[PDB]
């Protein structure tokens, strides 16, 4: 319900706050109530909570170096306030080579100048052997995140 | 540009011939020269080109009873004439019970009554199991 202009906006800017890769940069477009959903539903990944994204993400960049994003497809629905980008990741970490593909739902507040829902599908069999590897890091540094993955 | 009331209904027309109530079928809806593509592009697969599905979906069909499609998000970019479905399906199967979710990106034609062209990522983790169980069960058969 929010103007299809603020919306677009809000579209780019949440796709430079995640090409930026800085934590700070790329939670400025997540609305302060903010949900991530890891798809598919079969993996039984609970819902991630903004906290939970503030712990997770400073962790993650840190380990990803020359982070480069490739944005393929951004499909927009401004009638519905909902979003879908299509992107390709890759970077350097300490477990080697990064590679990723991202399916990423997104909803709009009704504002429209925040994200408020993400459901996101990820290259699911490659990062059944690096999410791991995060959390066997996250152990070991007794990091303690209340957060996995 | 395609009104968005035409895309609309081939959307529609799209979903519900996946799901088996429309009358002439799922592939009546795709241009004559629709491509599937298999997401992520790291999996290397090729696209599927018209003819490949046709020759896929009786083979799907004869292994699947009770399909289920249950849908979770539709995504309609009218401006650009595109569209973005997640589902999720289950059947029975030979086997054993199939369970499988899909994010499906749709372009459609110039006019909007027709897909042009399909990429798609399932639930790759699961479909490591069942996807070779479909090449075991054409070879040991001698199909094609």
């Amino acid at each position: 319900p929010a103007p299809a202009e603020v919306q677009a906006a809000t579209l780019e800017k949440f796709i430079q706050g995640w090409a930026g890769w800085t934590p700070d940069g790329f939670l400025a477009n997540w609305s302060e109530d903010c949900t991530q959903k890891t798809l598919p539903f079969s993996s039984g990944v609970p819902l991630r909570t903004r906290a939970d994204t503030e712990k997770l993400f400073p962790v993650l960049m840190s380990l990803m170096s020359n982070f480069t994003l490739d944005i393929h497809n951004v499909v927009h629905d401004a009638p519905q306030g909902k979003a879908v980008i299509y992107a390709l990741t890759k970077a350097d970490t300490p477990f080697g080579p990064y590679r990723n593909e991202h399916a990423i739902f997104l909803w709009f507040n009704e504002i429209g100048d925040r994200v408020q829902k993400i459901e996101e599908m990820f290259d699911a069999v490659v990062m059944q052997e690096f999410l791991p590897k995060l959390d066997k890091y996250v152990a070991d540094n007794k990091m303690q995140l209340g957060a996995k993955f």
